């Protein structure tokens, strides 16, 4: 499948597959993104910074990577990991390498 | 419930209820923001600038963190601040942050 | 009366009386616009450069201002402003500052 | 002819002589691209990061003028100008500008 996520009325769109990856996360596991899914337009929708999700999204599509926008500030970026639940050890990762 | 924001084409969505942190702004309350509604399109329409917008609508979200956009100069966004009436201490967090 | 300006995808929305200010300009002239008017869709497409439009929407909607973001190279900012057709002022005003 | 490329929900739009400029390239080239397309859309799909896509079509419509987004890392572009194989020339001359 492809499925849909809306971020404060901006669209993305990405394989079943991609997000299938991480299926502990919140995007990865349906018994967590299910809260956030509207029926009637067939989405997820987050109600969220939007700079941040091209990163988030980038998580999935490229098999891990996590790298925060050089726009978007460390503090907004932290926030919005720990709400999609990408977990500590790719918080970890990620920590080492900003500060 | 859902509102659509549509700022010069760019379209925004958010909760009734995030709009509701901060009441007495121009998109908290029903009146000021009264003569920017659509009902044909249920949405509210502002010809303003598009690449403020983000973090306008972050500040709500956060519950009260605005930061403004690299790309968007100061007076610009200072204007968007002013128009959208997000009050004396947005308007001193904001000072106190960029100098 | 609303007019869609659909930059390589991106769609800007304005009121006419917007773009009506400066007749002069690719946009303001009726005779200059309509080779770029998709009359099925009901919109005018330029298969140009995204990140520009922001400062040209901007033009219009700040009654003749023209500046140049800061993540838009100079020469492709040019390029872009002669293409609308801006004029001579606009631009003197813009070098000037620039330099 | 007009042509839909959808990057991960963000939809580019252009003209088939705009991809045909560079024909050696993986949009450029029917053998590449047709990999990528979406009967049931008509459009081609690419489950890829959203803001370096604009400076990657900007390439075709410049004729050759390719600039990574400030708010796109360098590795990350990087990658992107090799997925769509702008070639080894087109690369080079990206690696001076950086460095």
């Amino acid at each position: 499948e492809r499925v849909v996520i809306n971020i404060s009325g901006l669209r993305f769109e990405t394989q079943l597959k991609t997000l299938a990856q991480f299926p502990e996360t919140l995007l990865g596991d349906p018994k967590k993104r299910m809260r956030y899914f509207d029926p009637l337009r067939n989405e997820y929708f987050f109600d969220r910074n939007r700079p941040s999700f091209d990163a988030i999204l980038y998580y999935y599509q490229s098999g891990g990577r996590l790298r925060r926008p050089v726009n978007v500030p460390l503090d907004i970026f932290s926030e919005e990991i720990r709400f999609y639940e990408l977990g500590e050890e790719a918080m970890e990762m990620f920590r080492e390498d900003e500060g």
